[PDB]
């Protein structure tokens, strides 16, 4: 029964998931004045030309857009990674107000929201096996600021009314995640964790430096979702972000000078 409230939010998660106080927790603050440029880092390869979305789902904590990951179709490679990671889903974290919502922060700056594109290492065969490995997942994180609309987001925005409450899902085919990417693939990278329970330390994080812009109208539609199920007291799905966790014995490495 974890969530984002007073009584079940991030500060409580350690009770059911003790790794919440582990050595490689996410998100973190990205200090741009101490992250070092790493010339050994490679350009990120994002190959989403054959990505096939299936469906969108409200899970009571965010919504997930899902992909058919049965074929080698939508993959992330290069960057800091060895081998090939397959896209399984994306989701967002966002705020009640534009001044908060991101999980990672940049010199303590909070963005209005953050997109996570989740990929599993094909060497482990499926997602469930991958999350048991320190190099099992690669998550591409992209900041959202409020300004111009993102045309490529509008298809997601316009299905949310059909998945208002926890447990509702809808068919969601042919969505192109390339429409959610900024121009630059410059990134920061570090080893960390899932940012929701079970908080497993299985993620190579790749956080893009350039945010995308979405409109106030687009974010407002996110904020009309509900954490609760149909026929339960209404609690708006807002502030579904975990705050920055201690960096501990990690370095954040920059792909760019
Ligand atoms: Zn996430």
């Amino acid at each position: 029964h974890w969530g984002y409230g007073k009584h079940n939010g991030p500060e409580h998660w350690h009770k059911d998931f003790p790794i919440a106080k582990g050595e490689r927790q996410s998100p973190v603050d990205i200090d741009t004045h101490t992250a070092k440029y790493d010339p050994s880092l490679k350009p990120l390869s994002v190959s989403y030309d054959q990505a096939t979305s299936l469906r969108i789902l409200n899970n009571g904590h965010a919504f997930n857009v899902e992909f058919d990951d049965s074929q080698d179709k939508a993959v992330l490679k290069g960057g800091p990674l060895d081998g090939t990671y397959r896209l399984i889903q994306f989701h967002f974290h966002w705020g009640s107000l534009d001044g908060q919502g991101s999980e990672h922060t940049v010199d303590k700056k909070k963005y209005a929201a953050e997109l996570h594109l989740v990929h599993w290492n094909t060497k482990y065969g499926d997602f469930g096996k991958a999350v048991q490995q320190p190099d099992g997942l690669a998550v591409l994180g992209i900041f959202l600021k409020v300004g111009s609309a993102k045309p490529g987001l509008q298809k997601v925005v316009d299905v949310l009314d059909s998945i208002k409450t926890k447990g509702k899902s809808a068919d969601f085919t042919n969505f192109d995640p390339r429409g959610l990417l900024p121009e630059s693939l410059d990134y920061w990278t570090y080893p960390g964790s899932l940012t929701t329970p079970p908080l497993l330390e299985c993620v190579t994080w790749i956080v893009l430096k350039e945010p995308i812009s979405v409109s106030s109208e687009q974010v407002l539609k996110f904020r009309k979702l509900n954490f609760n199920g149909e026929g339960e007291p209404e609690e708006l799905m807002v502030d579904n972000w975990r705050p920055a966790q201690p960096l501990k014995n990690r370095q954040i490495k920059a792909s760019f000078k």
